[PDB]
């Protein structure tokens, strides 16, 4: 049943980009994976997923560095949702591109305005 | 200290196990320790820890590469059970042995039919 | 804006010492940040990153060797207080130093008399 989508753009300098999935948090378990990457050889980025845990809020599961796929093994409950966190650890923008499953198809709305604070 | 008990077997290609620990709900607590190993040179497996956390549900708390140690510490005042899934990422049936924190001692039933879905 | 204060002591062979983290859980979000060193240039220690889970005790998020910076998000509303664990793994005892996240000024009491059991 697999559905890995790939959400492509560019990132300034020591910026933070954040991509929900299941916003809707619908039912759906099983593997989560993403990897992310970047055109230039000399990006220096970090992928964090996060999790809002059972209602407590957001919390990191884990991260990795560009071109480290993360994958990840949740049966937490009802639904829930998740967001991958995208930070540029350079002052370089620089293009990247997200591997990533997705519960529904991607939408321009995926992106957030505004990570978890 | 540690109680370490090997289980052996054979997973088909792409195949899942769940060995399960503590399922007798004792309270336990301090460091898990596992590593899976194959007689297979070309075998490519995974060993994922799952618990449930509690109201809440299973899910991974870490995870190793065959060959690779996996070390956990936890103390929790229930008793609560963890299980060890080995994913066989390859299409080859292979040996597989798990050398594992156990409770008391190895049982064969601690092979469950079923992973956590 | 960070706070990050620096611990120093001595770990005998085998010891392990933790240090604690906003103990009374006041509420906060953002990264915590930790780094394990020593004067002692042969040192050999893992610093692991526990969190007290939901008052069902205290659980292990990471954890990383001497010298490896450990890195974690929390963006949870209640608040809730986190370990540092230093083990040291040779039998030499050995200076430590942890720079980490403080959410008050570093206190004496931080340094706690025993670790989770």
């Amino acid at each position: 049943i697999p559905n890995i989508a790939t959400y492509t753009g560019t990132i300034q300098g020591k910026g933070e980009v954040c991509i929900i999935g299941n916003k809707e948090g619908k039912t759906r378990g099983g593997e989560l994976y993403a990897v992310l990457h970047s055109t230039n050889v000399n990006a220096d980025m970090t992928l964090i997923l996060l999790r809002n845990v059972g209602g407590n809020g957001w919390g990191e599961i884990k991260r990795n560095d560009i071109d480290k796929p993360l994958k990840y093994e949740d049966y937490y409950t009802s639904g829930l949702s998740w967001i991958w966190k995208i930070k540029n650890n350079s002052s370089e923008t620089s293009n990247y591109s997200l591997d990533a499953t997705v519960h529904d198809d991607k939408e321009d709305s995926d992106v957030l305005t505004k990570c978890p604070v």
